[PDB]
């Protein structure tokens, strides 16, 4: 497949020129690799900085509203149903801000320098955990911010599609179509519509620009980061 | 949960930062308690450690929790819980029984602590390394009692939250005492006709408070009681 460009540590000026302004996707290289996070999560760091504590837990494909739901338990009880022993089920603590309710887990990260780039304040940026087993499915769709999607532990493979395909993507903000079993049959243009790729591997930051496309799978145990930025 | 009448008693001295000299001759040598003031008292951990900051940060870590008086072994007991879990049991509203998170590393098991203290220069003043000195947590409700007892090392006790009661005497002072180190004798609620030798010992007190910092000499004896809901953190060191 085509895939995203890699780029090591790009200047300011060229990250904005090239990929801001235009809304051009990209991976950054050398910027997270050596946050803290990288190094310090695990399963057995996480469960002993917050595992008593209490987050909001997905289960369900996100295409439609009432196909997916929310249930509260601790981090603890999450991976113990979800990701240990030895699920049955798909479980995600997706799109949760963990850092604002754990601020001892917002110090192993850090906003990334490009977000001076947009027109916000930094306070506004909202950062989101993605926690999860090997398996969990963000269906395609977009999202109203910048996204730096900091990738922490284990690989995720990443789909991206230019709004200017959102007609190719049959929406019903989010698409009808299942990206990796579509209906060629009930969504004909999709197949043709173009593309890039990733598999977005620990250190490595994907920027999805506004309103970009995406579509996400876990290779494995997984944990991101995102920073909805403007 | 009554305040001591400390005024009546024998005082502990107290002095702002003498020096390393005038503690090493007239106070580490000789075996003399002394309270330090302005050394602690601008610790981060004297601003930063609410109960709530010790909560945010410290709530999911397992802690060994006291139960019980220690005056024999079988008289006490420690379980293993959540910093969540004692506070919640044992600190807030109305608790019906008193637990203790005493004498706990606490600051081995979450480093990032160790940014809110500082070891006291006076320790430099001893023959140990700096890195064998044992640094515990002591973080208890109001009226937690430590029963009077000896440490084999000298020890800095610096109050952070709260006031303690704290009854001193020394080691010359033991026959008096009824040693089993610890005392048979309840400090303050003692058995004068099972202890007849206690009433007259001599001995300094004090009610040591936040940004204060108790030297107790090694050997020498001491009682405990928190006034308020109460953190402290101990140096052991030689
Ligand atoms: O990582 C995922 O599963 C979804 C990420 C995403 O949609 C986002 O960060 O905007
Ligand atoms: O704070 C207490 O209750 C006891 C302190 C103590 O015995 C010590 O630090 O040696
Ligand atoms: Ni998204
Ligand atoms: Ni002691």
């Amino acid at each position: 497949e085509k895939t995203v460009p890699r780029l090591h540590r790009p200047s300011l000026q060229h990250f904005r020129e090239q990929f801001l302004v235009p809304g051009r996707p990209v991976i950054l290289k050398g910027v997270a690799d050596h946050w803290p996070c990288m190094q310090k999560w695990s399963l057995e760091y996480i469960q002993e900085i917050a595992g008593c504590r209490t987050v909001p837990v997905e289960v369900g494909s996100r295409y439609t509203d009432e196909e997916w739901s929310q249930t509260l338990m601790t981090v603890n009880e999450f991976i113990s149903k979800y990701i240990v022993n030895e699920p049955r089920d798909v479980g995600y603590l997706a799109q949760h801000q963990l850092f604002d309710q754990i601020p001892e887990l917002k110090q192993d990260i850090s906003i990334p320098d490009y977000c001076s780039l947009g027109d916000g304040e930094e306070e506004e940026i909202t950062i989101n955990a993605w926690f999860g087993p090997q398996g969990t499915i963000s269906p395609l769709h977009q999202d109203p911010q910048q996204n730096f999607l900091v990738q922490v532990m284990g690989r995720k493979y990443i789909r991206l599609y230019s709004p200017q395909e959102s007609g190719a993507l049959y929406p019903h903000n989010t698409s009808q179509v299942d990206v990796e079993n579509p209906d060629l049959e009930k969504f004909p243009k999709f197949a043709k519509a173009p593309f890039l790729s990733c598999i977005l591997s620990p250190g490595e930051i994907l920027f999805i620009p506004v309103k970009y496309w995406h579509y996400v799978r876990a290779l494995d145990l997984s944990f991101s980061v995102s920073f909805w930025w403007s």
